[PDB]
Parts: C-alpha cells; structure tokens; sequence
C-alpha cells in the first residue's frame, strides 16, 4: 500500500526507505508526490536518485522546483536523474536551471541536460545548445545535436544557417545534415 | 524519428560520418521497425561506440531473438557503455541464451555493465543466477550490491529463500542485512 511505503521513506534502513521510492515510482499515484519530494533530501543517494526517478514518472509538477534544486546535489548520478526527470515533466522553470546543467562536471549529467532541453523543446535552449555542440565531451556534443533536432523549429534552423556558413567541426557538419534533412 | 523513413535510416547506417550513423541507428530504435533487426545486428561491429550502443539499446526495444548471439557477442565490447546497454537489452528480450554470458558479466569491471547484469538477469528469472547473485551481495560496489539483491527479488522461489535463510545465519554485512530482511517480510 503505498501509505505503507509512503511511510517506508522514513525508515531506519536506507535498504528500506530504497525499496520504497523504487516502488513508489513504478506504481505511482498522486499520493506518492509529497513523500517522494522529501525524499530527495535523504541522507542515501540512492534513495535520492530513486525518488528524482519517480516524480519524473508521476508527472506532476509540484516536484519541478524540488527537482531544480536537486541539480545541484553532491551526487552526479541523482543530478542525472533529476535533469531527466525535468525533461519528463516538463514544466518550463526547469529550462534554465537545466541550461546551467549544461556545464555540469559530469559528462553524464551534460547530456541528461541537452536531452531534458531538448524534451521541453523551449527555443531559449537553442544559444545553449549550440555552444554546447563545442562540448570536451564528443558524446554531450552528440546529445546537443540531437537535443536541437528535437527542438525544430524558426530559430534552430536560423542557428542552422549561420553554423552552415560561417561554423566549424562537429557544429558545420550537425548544421549542414539539418538543413539538408529538412 | 520518422517512421516513413525506415529504409532511409537503414541506409544511413552505413554512411561515411559517424553522425549520420549515429542518427539512424537511434531513429530505428525510437520506431522501432521489426525490418531494421538485421542492419541494426549489423551496427554492432560499427567502429563508433556510439552506434554500436544506440544499437543495441534499439535491438533490445524490438526484442527479436535475432539480435541475442549478437547482444551477448556485445557483452565483449571494449566501451563499457555499449555493453552495459547490451545487458541491458538480454533482459529485455528474455532469452535464456543469455544467463551464463550475463552471469559472466557480473564480473565485468565496470560497476554500471555489473548493475545492468544483475538487473537482466532478475528479469529474465532464471534461476542458475541465483548462486551467482548471491555472490554479488558481496560486491565492492554498493550499488551493484545493491541491484543483486533486487534481482534475487525479482527472481524469488525456494532457492532464493534457501540461499537468503544462509546468509542470515553466516553473512555479514550488507548481504546479511539483506537476507534478514528477505526473511522478515
């Protein structure tokens, strides 16, 4: 019953509080929402990165400021699921703090922000992106690509005419396919 | 992803850049066209990582037994992602073909390919993991170590009881913490 894992949140053994936030999510009803929330505070990241994971399931939007907030927490890995979480949910207030992800330290976070971006599909990503397709990392340069595909739209492919002009590298060749595949 | 466009990503999979391959083989996955199993069978030898992953996850989505010796040949790769998504997918496509290759994995130095191990084969259920499971309790990584004792839920029955009524007699730590609570519920 999820009032007995709602309460299983609180338990002593970081084991159990897991197996609820992991149960809380894949049965999840709107009752789940507020003890979930709490539970991206608990001491046990994974806990945490269950509980991010879930409300990204459930949907509602009470967790989008939770989840912001969560973008910063010490563990990558519930980083990555909040950002996703973002994307699934996927209210607007999280573009911003989602293009802060951007510049994560963890390669893995970087493309859960691209692809939550993408998700949301808010044009004020598009400049982020973008910059973002210069990336260390050859896989967040990916997700960046992938993430203005999804977006679409006037002004990606205005930002797609001025990489396919003057741009170059990874970007000039992500420009030149978007144009020539639409 | 565009579901009329098919056998243009199936073509693409084998274009001159990286990107287009890239392209294609996640298009394909996000369709997912059962006529894209072979060439996406065929992306698992690409020399791009990328695709290599973006096409195994693809093939365990459509779950056509075709893609099983392949996944399993995948469970080798030399980038740790693409064959934690390779065990990822032998779980989602269920066949039994793939415990003994996924119970190997279980030693795989990565923690993320041993999660996703432990994970497949709970979803699979069966049961010549058990032993194998019970051995991951004792996993240096507390992350695995936990994804063992989900699987060895998932997988449930007698052998799992019997195994978890040990280890609260004589393990320690995190698996002992485990069996006992196995045993109280």
């Amino acid at each position: 019953k999820v009032e007995m894992y709602i309460k299983n949140l609180q338990d002593d053994s970081y084991y159990v509080r897991r197996a609820a936030a992991y149960a809380l999510g894949k049965i999840g009803d709107e009752r789940a929402v507020e003890p979930l929330i709490k539970a991206l505070k608990d001491e046990d990241a994974w806990v945490r990165r269950a509980a991010a994971d879930a409300l990204g399931q459930i949907g509602d939007e009470r967790a989008v400021e939770p989840l912001i907030k969560a973008l910063k927490d010490e563990d990558g890995w519930v980083r990555q699921s909040a950002a996703v979480a973002l994307g699934q949910i996927g209210d607007e207030r999280a573009v911003e703090p989602l293009i802060k992800a951007l510049k994560d330290e963890d390669w893995f976070v970087r493309i859960a922000a691209a692809f939550a971006l993408g998700e949301i599909g808010d044009e004020r990503a598009v400049e982020p992106l973008i910059k973002a397709l210069k990336d260390e990392d050859g896989w967040v340069r990916q997700s960046a690509a992938d993430a203005l595909g999804e977006i679409g739209g006037e002004r990606v492919r205005a930002a797609m005419e001025k990489l396919a002009e003057t741009g170059t590298g990874f970007a000039r060749k992500v420009a030149v396919n978007y144009l020539e595949t639409h």
